Formats: C-alpha cells, structure tokens, sequence
DNA sequence: ATATATATATATATATATATATATATATATATATATATATATATATATATATATATATAT
C-alpha cells in the first residue's frame, strides 16, 4: 500500500546514502525512531496526533520486518535496515514516486 | 450452411492483505439495596400489695 511503498522508499534512500560513506556492506548506523517520522510527515501530513502518528509508525516497522527489511525497535527505540533492500525488484520505482510526490507537495505548498 | 473442437478475449469470482468499527468474554470496582443485628423504648400480662365497697365471724 502507499504509506509501506513511501516507508521502504525513504529506509531504501538511507540505505544508499549510508552505504556511499562508508563502502558497500558497511555496518550500517541505527537509526532513531523520532528521526524518521519528521520525513513521513513530509508526504503524510499531520494524522492528528503524536501518539497516532508514532503507533502508525511502528505498525509499519513491523509489517516490513515480516518481509525481512528490518528489524525490530530495540530497547532504546532505534532500527537498523536489514541488507535485503538492496535486492528490491525495482529501485527505480521508489525514486520515481518519492520525488514525485516530494515535487507534489512543493507545488501545493 | 450447421455441427463440433480449439483458441483468444473478456468478465466474474475468489484469495490475500490491511484498516476500521463492533461484539464478546472476562475481570474488577462501585453503588445500591436488602436483610440482619443491635439497641432502646414502650405495651401487655401477671403477680403482689393497698385502698374502696360490702358483709360476716369470733369473743364476751
């Protein structure tokens, strides 16, 4: 659905830009859960309150991490984005749609 | 020119997945009400003594 396709897109973009420093297969940097609902918000808007928005979230994280993309929040609500997003089917897509939506809301706003 | 057997296109129906709302089961807390227990006071009945109304026995 949209908000999984915008979630493994922005977790695939951080994946990428991750991997460019610190080389291919490069442990990668766990990320904090308070990080990532700031860049949902840019195509997701305000669902009405923090305690929807982060419960949305985590549902999320953990409807991906049946598909193996990542893992659990650990104890200190921080993720690590598993090597299997590099094997998506098509990367193009996540691209095209993000940055077109990204261009969407430029425009509206 | 009609039947009779493939092939292709299209539509329908089903299965999977997720989001949202509702129902059910269970547990707990609360309030209300009922019933009971307790305490107190008063009423009734009986017993005993004295007072009022009436009559009889004893001693000389």
């Amino acid at each position: 659905n949209l908000e999984q396709s915008l979630l493994v897109a922005i977790l695939r973009q951080h994946f990428v830009a991750w991997e460019q420093e610190s080389g291919t297969g490069a442990s990668q940097a766990q990320i904090a859960i308070d990080d990532l609902l700031p860049q949902l918000q840019i195509y997701l808007g305000d669902p009405g309150s923090e305690s929807k928005e982060r419960t949305r979230l985590l549902t999320l994280l953990d409807q991906l991490k049946g598909h193996g993309l990542v893992t659990s929040p650990d104890a200190h609500e921080r993720i690590v984005i598993r090597p299997i997003i590099a094997h998506l089917a098509d990367p193009i897509n996540l691209q095209a749609l993000l940055a077109w939506l990204r261009e969407q809301i430029a425009q509206q706003t």
